Parts: C-alpha cells; structure tokens; sequence
C-alpha cells in the first residue's frame, strides 16, 4: 500500500458545467460534475494532460496549485489560457521528483496537498467560480507514501462547507482502524480554524511524523485562509475508539451557523456508540 | 529538572463556578475557580480522571484538546458528555508516548500544548462558555522535556486578554536569566497574531530548536485563530537584559484598543531599568 | 552565487525618517532618498549595526525591529522613551548572534530569519500611523554557508496595499529564467492574508529551501500571514516552468479584485517575456 514512482504520461476528459442553483462544477465525464470537482492524484514524476471542455455559457479556466505548467496552462486571462464558451483546451500539468541541483541545493518536489479552481468566472481571479462551485482536489504522491483506505475532501468555501446548506455535514464514515486520509482546501474571503475531535495529525507534508526525529507540530486545530490546502492521513478512532467524532470550523459564530460535520467511526460491529442526530 | 516517564494514574477535582462580573470558570477546589482555569501538567503516558462538579444553573461540559479521550469523554451535549446543573461526571483524559505501529508508520505521541474549554454554555460549542472565561490551559511534557522556572498562560479570548479590560495587563514578573514556559491560546471569532518584544521562539513542538539540525522556523510573532494553543520557553533577558519587554497582539487596531501586557524582566537586585509604570 | 560568510562584524549606518508624498512616510539611508519599503537591511549572525537615527519630521517617530538582539534602550517605543523628538537624534543597536549550545544543555536559537523594522510611535504608541504612512523596511540575518541570491525583492501587504502602492499598480519584479531570487514578505496592519505566486512553490521553514531530503516541511505556494509576520524564501525562477509573466497576488478573493495583485516577469535569456503584452 505504497505510492510507486511517477513518470506515467497520462491523460484525462475534463468539463466545467452548470449545476442546479447557479453553481458550477467540474466534472470527468458530461452530467457528473460535483462540487468539490473529481480528486486528481498523480505520482512524482507523472505528466497530466487534461482534454478541457467548457459546457458552459461563460468563459471559464483551470488553473492549479502546485504542481508544474508553462504559462500556456496558466488558467488566466492575462495569458489567454481560458476556454471560451463551447470550447476545448488541453490543460498540461508536469511533477517531479525533489532532487540534488547542479549548484548542491535541493529542489523541492512536487508531492502534496494541492488544489485546482476556476481563474475567470465572475472576475479575473475566479472570485464567481470558485464561489460557485469550480473547485477540486490534487494529490501528488512521493515514492514510498502510504496510501490510505479511503480519502475525504473538506473544503472551506467561504462560510459553507462544500457549498452545502448550512448544519449539512458532510459526514464521513469509517471503521476502527481504517488509515483515513483528509485533503483540506479553504476557498473565498474568510480565514478558518479546521478542527477534529479525538484525533490529531502532524503540521507538514503527510500528516505523519517522519520518525522520532520529526520536531513538527502535532496539533488537532489549524488557521487557514483562502487557497490554503493541507491534507493528513489518521488512523479512526486511534487510542479513542468509535463514535460520532465532529469536525467543524472552531471560530466560533461559523461552527454556530454550520460549519459542522461528523466523522461517523464504528466498531467492527458496524455500531456508533451514542450517536443520536 | 527534566520531565520523567509518565505512566502515572492521577485524580483531580474541578468545578464550573460562575464568576464576578458575569464570568464562568475552572477551579480545582470549590470557591477557587479562575480566568484561565488551572493549569493541569501530565506526563506522556499518565491518565487523568477529572471528578467534575457542575455548580451553576446551567448545563455545562469539559471538552480537551489533543488528549486522547473516549466519546463519553467528549463534552458535548451531541452525546450526554455534559453536566446538568448541579450534578456531578468524572471525565477521563489518557495520553500516550510516540512510537512505531505494525504497518511501519510512526504514531505521534500526546505531548503539547493544549487546552481545556466548555462546550455547552450558550450554544452547543460553548460561544457562551468560552465568552465567559471556560477556559485553561493542558499541558502534557515528553520525558526529557525541559522544565521551566514559572508557567505562565495567555488567552487571546475575543478582544480581551484572559477576560480582563481593555489595558489591564496582564504582567508577568521574571529575573533575568529565568526559564519561563508561556502557554498561548486563542478563543472567540477574531484571528491575532502574538507579538513579544526582545524575545523569539521556535515554531515547533516545545518553542526550542532540539539542536542544529532543527529546521523550524524561529519567531517573534504568530498569527493564531480560535482554538490554536502554543507554547514556548525563553530564557527572560536572554542577549537584551532587563526590562519592561511588552507583548502585544500586533494587528494594529487590537493592541491601540489594549490587548497588550508587560514581561517585566527584573534585574538580580529586583529593579526594572527604565520601568517607569505610567508612561505605559 | 556565494554563501553568507562568519558573523561579527561592528556595522554603522545613518537612516533618516523624512515625510514623502501625499502624506507618506518613509525611512531612507541618504537625506532625501526615504523609500516604501525601507532600504534592505543585511546582516550576518554575529554582525552589530548601529544606526545613526534622524527624524526630520515635525512629528515624534522611532524605529522598532523584530527579531533582532537589542536592549531596552534601543525599544523604540515611547512607553520605554526610545523614541525621537522632532528633528532629534538618536542611536538604535541592534545585535545578533549563532546558535550555540547553552551551559543548560539546551540549544540556543540564533538571530538568523527574515525580519523587519517599523515605527511604534506615529498616530498611536503602537506606530498604527507611522505603518500605514509607510515606515517598515526589511531586515536579512543571514547565517554562515546561507545560499546568497542574485535578487532580493520586498513585498510588503500593508492593510489593502502593496508596499503602499496604488491598486492594481504592482510592483512587478523581472528575473531570467535561472535565476536564484530571494523573496522577503512582511504584513502590516489589520487584516490577514495569503501570499501566492503562480509557478512556483518553496519550504515552510526558515530559507524557504529544503534542506535535504530529510526535511520534512511543507511545500507550499499559498501561506496565511497577519500584521507583522515575516518570512522569506529563494525560488530559481521559472524552474520547471520556463518564461512568462507569473502573476503572484493575495488569494482573499476581494483583495485580489480590489489590486493586491503584481506580476513577477521572468524573461528569457533573450530578454524577451513570452506572450506578455504590457
Ligand atoms: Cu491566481
Ligand atoms: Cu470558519
Ligand atoms: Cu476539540
Ligand atoms: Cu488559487
Ligand atoms: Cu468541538
Ligand atoms: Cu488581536
Ligand atoms: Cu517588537
Ligand atoms: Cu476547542
Ligand atoms: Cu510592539
Ligand atoms: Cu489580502
Ligand atoms: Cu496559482
Ligand atoms: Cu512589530
């Protein structure tokens, strides 16, 4: 259950597509788009070329975090990477693996927890499509990462949590044991405070300590602000066995008005003890 | 001294009490609540039951950071973990040391600095609560941890310092020299960022480098939102001297409306170089 | 190219406080050459700097660092009378020092980071005008075998500004593709934000580099920041990117759209910036 080594040419279908109640979505295939948009998860080393077509009737883009492109995939409309309404682009994504440089620094590489979102819709940044929805996750794994069990995206879109209605969840489940992976994006105006009860996770890049030599935080509640993005890895229920684990928001008016959510961990019974909604 | 090996079962009473001023607080022995509650210190690998008493007209809970606890543990109304006015619940808080799991993987231990707060009083995450001053400080010490000369526990509670008004401090005394341990945490609606005059810290686990490979960023000022604790130790004066060193929240509009204090850093024979009291 | 060498260096320096236009603040090395952001500090663990302080202003200012080794006199805050009257002057030290081992056992941290100084007295006596009429500059202590930049560049995000700059008016920063530049980021103010810049990433660590494989920070390219903090990073521009005009801009939506946006243009060796019409 580890990651391999990257350096796989691979290619995808993407749309953009208006979604019920103004929203818009990304989507791999026509009439599946969702918000967040589908999970992109490349190893160091791998070449993604997305085949964009915007279904819409605005001009929309894409444009990530993180990982490689060349000004051409840039996503923006200073440098004319945005797809027309109706048209097609193909979108180049490039990672790679950390490395020794000629002049002895070390180069960082691609592997983390990254994000993709519209740059065009409503303003030049995007500020009408992320709000609408034109989000999604992006995984970019090392050689040698563990892989989990399961991966659930959370993201902070202003005072909502993946554009649902307020006190909706998401909820997640998972059994005793089960290696869960988050990936946390915060999108919009407001800084946040993601907290989980019961569980706890290290400030950097996986989410695990290195070793016994890794001096990162571990912390259960972390600020973040608009397009910040992290992600972690946990074993349900470590040390605290099952029940309804809530995460939410931790500033306090934004938990009150339902930036809140269950991480629902049962025992190998299937049962929650005391878990009454 | 150095922390020890924990391992050790402990028991503790607390009690909610309300407060002059239309304040709520932690306290070990009944009539000796405080804004912040007690400091509670545990060494990796102790367990801590809480025999808690709820002394108020309305339901009240004890909800932790970082520790391990089970749901019964948890201090929400969401699942009958909190206390009824005028009755009694012990909850219990575990923790453990680091180590290696059977897939391989390193499993961090409990050591930090976290923080106890209600979750009940008001609305069913404690805004009430911990608008009223249901709050203190946790702290849980990896064996070798090096132990401080005083403790001292900051709350950048909505506008206020540890509920107090505005420019009251407050101050904290030391000699130069002294090991100090500052607890910081945030609370309400408002992010902060905690400045200290002629002092840093690592941003890491303990606010010290463990040596010349610890890559972590060294501070003076940490932005910080609800719920986020930290801590660090400093050696008071170290390489500046005595003083009055202010710390401040330094979003600019929060330290002019007062959240600011004094780390009055005394000289041997007691005196504060400068520390004229009013021109602060 | 180079790497920072030993500290320890006594260093002087005169710096002046002068009003610039339309209301600004500035502090400057030279009598009528103040700049927004101040000049660019640099010094090596070790190194002492005292500045010979000026204020040709008709109002009280003072200069306050962060980070930096200084004793109470050298404050720079009215509360401990280190604060310069109206056409005074004044002598600011600071000093630094390595990270070395304490008779304790226990390490101590050294002065080096990326820094800043500000002043603490103009409007109120927490400086709340002085930062907002521009006086803040940046401070580098570099510690022995740092990597030295090509470029160094300061962005500054005070309150809705950029290094107080008008909407929308940058500032923009040209490097060659190649090139090892050094970005210093320093907040002021009332608001958090996130820095971002398109293209390129960098360590949440003290450089802003990896040390090696074993270093366990995070690779980011989007970090909160609120009044007051710092930090810094060295990015070879264009790596794995190639040429362009790479927009770099605070993520908050509205700050975006209300200007907090600049490009850093990285050329070819040519010269040439493909497809950036300006
Ligand atoms: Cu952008
Ligand atoms: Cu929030
Ligand atoms: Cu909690
Ligand atoms: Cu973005
Ligand atoms: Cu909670
Ligand atoms: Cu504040
Ligand atoms: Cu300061
Ligand atoms: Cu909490
Ligand atoms: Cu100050
Ligand atoms: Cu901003
Ligand atoms: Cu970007
Ligand atoms: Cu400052």
């Amino acid at each position: 259950g580890a990651a391999p080594a990257g350096g796989e040419v691979r290619r995808v279908t993407m749309y953009a597509e208006r979604l019920a109640g103004g929203q818009m979505g990304y989507g791999l295939e026509k009439g599946k788009a969702s918000i967040p948009g589908p999970l992109i998860e490349l190893n160091e080393g791998d070449t993604l070329h997305v085949e964009f077509e915007n279904t819409m009737d605005v001009p929309v883009s894409l444009h990530v975090h993180g990982l490689d492109y060349e000004i051409s995939s840039d996503g923006t409309k200073q440098n004319k990477s945005h797809v027309e309404p109706g048209g097609t682009r193909t979108y180049t994504w490039r990672t790679h693996e950390p490395g020794r440089r000629a002049d002895g620094t070390w180069r960082a590489g691609s592997a983390g927890y990254w994000h993709y979102h519209d740059h065009v819709v409503g303003t030049e940044h995007g500020t009408g499509g992320i709000r609408n929805g034109l989000y999604g996750p992006v995984i970019v794994r090392r050689k040698g990462d563990v892989l989990p069990d399961a991966t659930h995206t959370i993201v902070f879109n202003d005072m909502t949590i993946n554009n649902r209605p307020a006190h909706t969840g998401p909820n997640f489940e998972a059994t005793v044991g089960d290696r869960v992976e988050i990936v946390m994006i915060t999108h919009g105006e407001y800084y946040h405070t993601f907290h989980m009860h019961g569980h706890r996770w290290a400030d950097n890049r996986t989410g695990m300590l290195t070793g016994p030599d890794d001096p990162s935080q571990v912390i259960d509640n972390k600020i973040c602000g608009p397009a910040d993005s992290f992600g972690f890895q946990i074993i349900a229920g470590e040390g605290v066995g099952a029940g309804a684990w809530m995460y939410h928001c931790h500033v306090q008016s934004h938990s009150d008005m339902g930036m809140v959510g269950l991480f629902l961990v049962k025992k190998p019974d299937g049962t929650i003890p005391g878990y009454d909604p």
